[PDB]
């Protein structure tokens, strides 16, 4: 049933600690590895920075000849002597606050103009930022792989060495994201052209989808500027599809080159998206990897969790991210490639007592492995730090291997995990709620994001009112997912693309947060789901367009739905709940023939209905609510109770979060107190306990 | 000579609680007032919502004829009976999560399009957002004042009623700010044109300042779209000056109207700017009030503090905001018109254990009065709730007048304040550091802000590299002010406009965070300050332009500075601290003439110097640093130590914040732990050491008799 790492043919919780040899006094390398092993960690993780080892063009030092901390060979030997497995990450990009993001200075000085990412004007976006598929950049990357990969091959677990996993590059696309800007390098734009021709075959086919008027593919230009026309939305949508193929090509080139050295260990990649201690944009970033994950079943994606604190303000972020990774990668364990330990930022404090709770909550929220980032603080050698002298603060160990407060928290959590991993790794939550992941709503990193300065997407200019990023951030991430977690209802997330009908039928309810557009495949899937006996909850709109904003009303017509879009007060009543605040004046007003009306505008117009269709049930709400009032929790609760779904526990205090994890033999009840209040409460199945502020309690039951 | 409220010629700590009569069962009004009084609160505060009392056009109910909770008269009477003074806030805007922000539905339905705030295209920004000087808006506001003001007048203190203060409207500009669009209503356009003609007199004079070629004033439009030329920047700068005069006109019109009813009580206004539990944009909004605060000494501005949590993430916001209000309103006490009690929104928790610490920190940080907002929860009658039925959560009292957890925290704090107010209100901190408040850097709400939809200001397009909003947020608010508070160095903030040299010479150091532009008046003042014996710290730029980005090299010349702007690594060395990360590749490179070089680029070029000029000392750093690394705190500490400035206490844990307040008689030591760690530390006055244990997110106060 569950996916989990294995060691000695038993379920193994992967406990890795990040220790940057290149930022640590080599006299203290053994001491760091021993103190890490002494927490019950089984693995150590590090970058192998290209800049640090190719000290000049075609001058490699992996042996400490030119600086003791260039002795990668001895660090590998120390990992073996101290019985730690090793995760190695040779880039080419490492980021990691290393100057040039890990690329050599000699390389960046020597590359042509056309090797760099370019803005719509052909100007260099950043003196650190190459275009991934630059021939020059791949030439030098390959010459770097030519020296480091034989070292990694020799020490891989497949040759009985310590290296169990290797990360390819680092957070692909994170620069396109953090910078406003997309890459318009002429090589990238040529690949975009091949992609479009391959996709549409003829300009007449493209023209009928885009409503364009090209005489050939030679008239086709990469999209840029604000979207003003539906044709510009279409161009930008395919520009999004192209970049997912682009990142897949980049990672495929790295992988093929790696495999050519006989390296047969587990390959990895790491997902960015946390900022300011929430992860509402991480679903957009994980959507950029959609083609990699379809095409590479052997690359395990891990999450880069950066909570910064642990409270009701960010409690839902790590669960929603873990669940979305499970949706996109069901055949591999959910794990954190980077799992916050200390802080990257001196002024952004990371409290041991905060992180200890985050670690336990991560177990409740289904994590199967992590790498404490950073277990060990580093000191940047020879001004090679992007920022100051010091790399991370409030870690488990300082750069000189002094134990800090987090050390004892990590030892405590690891001791719990080692005691329980055999049973805990084989547990799941009983989810009767499925929440649909509709990937095209997330495909906006070029036109609409929290990090993009000027918005290229204003849906009002396209005759639309439901913005897909507002939907996926406020209605889905901070709304429905946050609400179900707060109400202690288990949900699973399912990717709707090429989705098996049989994999929706296990759930008593499927929840779809829908904009006005949705592809024919998904409209067909949801139609079949209800017709065959599924209970669907759909809001805030029955879709009437496809991803190209061409008419598509399959779901509408299959369900016998008619509506007019009409302006009204933001407040509606729904299931007898008065003053439900909704995001939009514009609401769908439903013909109620063969329907039960269950929501009403201030002027008593029908803005929600329930209906039987074939063997199934439909609940449509023509209005958008997130979680910004107690009425919103009341409405989510009412909806869940339409199909008689129960919480696993009665807990006397509604502000206590719990997760029940079980198999046939074992149950774990995780109680999580995300609040600055000592809480005393009791519980019983669908008895009294005190939890400190920002704290936890774990309870075992034999079934 | 602290500024504090006075009662019976004694120091009086203003303790108010907010209780919305219109959202509470009137059978429970008395119980809310009694329970508030029993916390030691002296005052109660409420809106009087226009929408609630003008139930239809020209149909008024202040007596509970149509709804018991419309009996404003009886609520006023109960405040008197329960020995509470009363703050009334009749709008016209109240916001307060009330439908249409307090404006009548019938009004918003009746008003013509020209009553509304309009974008650049002439479209309504929001259906509830009126243009402040709309003829139609002020006509209906006046008719609302015609009915509510005679009642307020009759129930003033001077007529033996309970009413001691009235707020004019609510957070002027907050609605425009949150909408992300500025008002281009034609009243605004026409008033701006009059402002520009009055300012420049002739199109030739405006052309010479802006470098434009207009044939007449008729060719000039209110600026719209992005700034691409220095002439666009000039136009926007005058538009900012115009908006400060526009808000002054609004509040003058309301004030003159109020005075005509024989209302002589203290008038208030309330400062917005906290969002997501920080206040780094509050300085921009308070700056929109600069002309109000110069023309109306009888209007007391108070802060609206919404911290939402109390941790290192936001510890610096309340002190910086208290200090900035003091800088702009030096003759009135610092007080909080709205002082967070519970939470306005269910999904953002307000813990008693956080807010109790915020209250104590506020005393440490010099607050002299506050109004707990919300003391009492409300339930919206008749669908009047903008966002839902319940108004506020986790308050002192639920809507039914049950005590909640916060009630005990407020009772504890108030008990300390009543015991200590006589000394505590007269206490000062010993600030040897003054930080300059240069208001023109904050004049960007039309072109650059956290909330503005459109980024109109890109200084690189003007041949500049120091963005004034980046400066005032990262280098000043989240940088220097945060770093000083974290290092436990007391600082004052002084408004540099029309600033007395006499009121800077008190300090050991004056710190100026400077962009490439600064007006002649300020450049001269800082010149005189150093020549006459002041110690100036100036970074990241010697300015060379005025506020219109024309040549002004007064300070550069007076200080005998030569510099070239050159690109280098972000990292510099300063005062022997290596790998100080700085914000810009571009830095000021100084030559070594009659100076001690104390900072060096990665190529060892001089990007900071110290020199003696007349009787004073100058330290210039040609690079930008806030507080984003440990080196930044080391650098701030090094700079403070240049003039032998010392902390009040040796404390063994550098992460403990403290404030020492004293007068002749009394010393209060405030310890604040903004961290999620139980801390055990020792301390001593810098003159055996005492041991203290402090819980997470907690406080200790020690009183000493001198
Ligand atoms: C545009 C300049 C890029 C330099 C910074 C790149 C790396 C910063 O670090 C990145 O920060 C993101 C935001 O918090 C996180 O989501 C990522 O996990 C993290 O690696
Ligand atoms: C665009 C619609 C705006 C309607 C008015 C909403 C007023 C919300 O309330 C305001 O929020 C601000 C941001 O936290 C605070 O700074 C203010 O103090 C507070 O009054
Ligand atoms: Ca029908």
């Amino acid at each position: 049933s569950e996916k989990y790492f294995v060691k000695n043919g038993q379920p193994h919780f992967l406990i890795s600690g990040e220790v940057h040899y290149f930022r640590i006094n080599p006299k203290l390398w053994r001491n760091h590895l021993q103190l890490l092993k002494q927490t019950g960690a089984d693995t150590v993780s590090t970058y192998i920075p290209w800049d640090w080892h190719e000290i000049e063009e075609d001058d490699f030092d992996f042996e400490g000849k030119t600086h003791p901390a260039r002795n990668l060979i001895r660090f590998i030997k120390l990992c073996k002597e101290e019985n730690l497995d090793l995760i190695v990450k040779p880039g080419p990009y490492i980021l990691a606050e290393y100057e040039n993001q890990g690329l050599p200075s000699w390389l960046l000085k020597k590359l042509s103009k056309n090797a760099f990412a370019l803005d719509e004007n052909g100007n260099v976006i950043s003196p650190d930022l190459v275009s991934y598929l630059s021939d020059e950049f791949l030439e030098y990357t390959f010459k770097w792989y030519d020296k480091v990969m034989p070292i990694i091959s020799k020490h891989q677990k497949e040759h009985y060495g310590p290296i169990t996993m290797m990360q390819l590059c680092n957070e692909i696309g994170v620069f396109q994201w953090l910078s406003g800007k997309s890459d318009y390098n002429p090589k990238v734009i040529n690949l975009y052209k091949e992609f479009i021709i391959q996709r549409y075959k003829t300009i007449e086919k493209l023209n009928s989808v885009y409503s364009t008027n090209y005489n050939s593919f030679d008239d086709l230009k990469a999209p840029s500027g604000k979207i003003k026309l539906r044709s510009d939305y279409c161009a930008y949508f395919d520009f999004h599809l192209f970049f997912r193929e682009y990142y897949n090509k980049y990672i495929s080139i790295l992988k093929n080159k790696i495999r050519s050295f006989g390296i047969n260990i587990k390959l990895t990649h790491n997902i960015p998206g946390w900022i300011y201690g929430n992860a509402s944009e991480l679903p957009m970033l994980i959507s950029t990897y959609s083609e990699i994950m379809k095409n590479h079943p052997d690359i395990i994606f891990g999450l880069d969790h950066i909570p910064e604190f642990v409270s009701f303000r960010n409690a839902h972020s790590d669960l929603a991210c873990n669940k979305i990774l499970e949706a996109m990668q069901p055949e591999a364990p959910v794990w954190a490639a980077e799992f916050q330990a200390g802080t990257r930022e001196h002024h952004v404090k990371a409290y041991a007592k905060d992180l200890e709770t985050f670690y336990i909550a991560s177990l409740a929220h289904g994590i199967k492995g992590f790498n404490y980032y950073m277990f060990s603080q580093g000191i940047n050698p020879e001004g090679k730090g992007f920022y100051g002298k010091t790399f991370y603060f409030q870690t488990a160990l300082d750069a000189a291997s002094n134990k800090l407060a987090l050390y004892d928290s990590i030892k405590k959590v690891n001791r719990f995990i080692r005691k329980e991993q055999k049973d805990l790794l084989r547990t799941n939550v009983n989810s009767e709620i499925c929440v649909g992941f509709y990937k095209p709503y997330f495909f906006t990193e070029l036109i609409s994001s929290q990090l993009l300065k000027e918005k290229k997407l204003n849906v009002e200019e396209l005759g639309l009112y439901i913005d897909p990023r507002f939907l996926r951030e406020e209605i889905l991430f901070n709304g429905l997912l946050r609400g179900l977690q707060t109400l202690n209802y288990n949900y699973d997330v399912v990717d709707l693309e090429n989705c098996d009908l049989k994999s929706l039928t296990a759930y008593k309810q499927l929840w779809i947060t829908s904009a006005e557009f949705m592809d024919a495949e998904t409209q067909n899937l949801l139609s079949e789901f209800v017709l065959n006996g599924g209970n669907l909850i759909l809001y805030p709109a029955v879709p009437t367009l496809d991803n190209y904003l061409n008419r598509c009303e399959i779901l509408k017509n299959n369900f016998g739905i008619e509506f007019i879009t009409k302006d009204s007060s933001h407040k509606v009543s729904a299931f007898g709940i008065e003053d439900v605040f909704t995001a939009f004046s514009k609401k769908q007003i439903y013909n109620d023939t063969n329907s039960k009306p269950i929501a009403f505008t201030q002027e008593n117009e029908i803005c929600g209905i329930r209906k039987k269709i074939g063997k199934g049930e439909l609940t449509i709400l023509g209005f958008a609510f997130g979680y910004t009032s107690d009425e919103h929790l009341e409405l989510i609760d009412k909806l869940v109770k339409l199909n008689k779904i129960k919480r696993e526990l009665f807990v006397s205090d509604k502000d206590i979060q719990f997760v029940v994890r079980e198999n046939n033999k074992s149950r774990y009840i995780f109680f999580l107190n995300y609040h600055n209040e000592r809480k005393t409460f009791n519980y019983r199945k669908s008895e009294e306990i005190s939890i400190a502020p920002f704290s936890y309690k774990v309870i075992k039951e034999n079934k």
